[PDB]
């Protein structure tokens, strides 16, 4: 049945939309004289037993100047797919890192169906136990051949997909004192088109596909992600589940909301957004961009949205720091 | 055994690779005032009995000005993956028409397992036939809702990595007096990175592997692709192979053979090119770019190789017409 779900992922995966009506795109043109900057980056091993590797990103010229906070990045796919090399999430760390003179955490995770949830959510604690690790005992200084200054006090998780489904999880394992991990101190989380589920679907999941994501695949991601058994309404999948925490006694730090208006997820999206908003000692910023769908911000890289969620990112930062 | 291949496919696809030292990559930043243009573009059926379709864009500005060349474009994946609705190819397809100032025709194509090749060369053959159509019939208005002025003497194929190998097929096709469409004429085949095969490795291929590709997931496409029984060198896969046409007897159109250096398949692309060159009528351009892997010019739509990319196809287009 797996074997199954596998061959009908491939056939899901790479079925596209087929667009009803003429539409229109605007396109940036040549650039003769760019402006430029060099990022610095390494692959290490966080995790020995499981073989996992994180790529750590340095702009240099910003590095030299003053101490960088830590932006980790969690990479999308459905808990299925996705590497930290890869060429689409390289290509966003190298702008995060740059943009917000950051250094940048990019961590592979362990993907289901090999490895069901919550298996990346284990992963992603033991980078955080890594960066501690890191943190105190100097070993900021062997990350790079010559010298690096880091500000562990101003961490940062940036969650992509199914990513933001796990910024959520680390949110909630740090709010409610489960895990602790002085010196280093996550200021704040950005839940980009968090990977939220349900068993009930919402308006805009009914509605029309993305130019990639299908109703249908999201289904197939849960049914290969979750533990055998399980259904979408699991805590891991859906936040506000009728078993999952209740989120109105835990400290949850700073969040922002990041979706398309054009997403199958927005509905679950702002409906987890504000429902924290309703909720008293949670700041949560919902920021929704109109007529885009899944990964703007990344799939087109030059775009006038990507921009945007970068400028969004980095004063969200400033404003917490 | 498709279903182990299956689930093996996503293990390596999504595996990555480890760098063993240190890397400086260049980003570009922020551009304040930037140049714009609108592309239209819309889906069309081209083989109703396989529900295949492909997208057709046209740069607003300059059809308005003169008759556009077309530009087919084919996506690249394994024979096994991709959609032209896909972001990444939708992206690479917005640029090709605005900087070509061409109407390009993006297809899906059947894709392998559950459609082994030559699969996607019959369909191949399908779109190019389907433009035929639209061209003797008068279907071009019809288009869009405004006119639209095509040249098909004017045509150019474009080719992805399986799309490159797709590519080959057409040429060889319509070189050999095999199809003929008149009034469509195909002047010239850009063949970026084709996916060709071998059993016999290449010094490339026993090489690094890429931020995505290794040689094992390519192994992995192959097997999946050609017929059950098949090896690499198969007709299909490697066009220098055993029993595969002569190709000295056939007459070509001029091709430009683009490679990044650090990819696997640079020196079978080498040796594709150099053994055309040989032989006499045959006009081949050779293009390497150092220092670069797969997709370079879709991977990183902003930077310096991808423009150069797309300025050497617009020179060869200009040349050829």
């Amino acid at each position: 049945q797996v074997a199954e779900d596998c061959m009908g992922l491939l056939q899901l995966l790479s079925n596209g939309t087929v667009l009803r009506s003429e539409s229109i795109d605007l396109i940036t043109q040549q650039i003769p004289f760019k402006n430029n900057q060099t990022v610095l980056f390494k692959d290490s091993i966080y995790h020995k037993p499981n073989n996992l590797h994180l790529r750590l990103y340095k702009p240099i010229s910003a590095s030299n100047r003053t101490a960088l906070p830590v932006v980790v990045f969690f990479h999308g796919g459905g808990f299925c797919f996705g590497s930290r090399s890869w060429p689409h999430f390289h290509n966003f760390c190298l702008t995060l890192a740059s943009s917000l003179n950051a250094l940048v955490v990019s961590p592979d995770y362990r993907l289901a169906p090999e490895h069901r949830l919550p298996a990346a959510f284990e992963d992603a604690e033991a980078v955080l136990t890594w960066l501690w690790d890191q943190a105190v005992s100097d070993g900021v200084n062997h990350w790079f051949e010559d010298g690096t200054d880091v500000d562990f006090d101003r961490v940062f998780v940036v969650g992509d997909s199914s990513g933001g489904n796990i910024a959520h999880q680390l949110a909630v394992r740090f709010g409610s004192g489960s895990i602790e991990l002085t010196p280093v101190r996550v200021r704040g989380y950005v839940l980009m088109g968090p990977f939220f589920g349900g068993e009930e679907r919402t308006n805009s999941e009914n509605g029309p596909s993305e130019a990639l994501l299908s109703l249908d695949l999201l289904d197939k991601f849960w049914r290969l992600s979750l533990p055998n058994g399980a259904t979408r309404d699991h805590h891991m999948a859906n936040p506000f589940g009728p078993t999952s925490p209740t989120l109105e006694s835990i400290s949850l730090e700073p969040m922002l909301v990041i979706v398309g208006g054009s997403q199958l997820l927005r509905d679950r999206a702002k409906e987890y957004a504000y429902k924290l908003k309703k909720m008293g000692g949670k700041r949560v910023d919902y920021i929704e961009f109109e007529n885009k769908e899944h990964g703007f911000y990344s799939n087109y890289p030059s775009s006038e949205a990507a921009e945007q969620v970068l400028r969004i990112i980095g004063d969200f930062m400033n404003n917490l720091s």
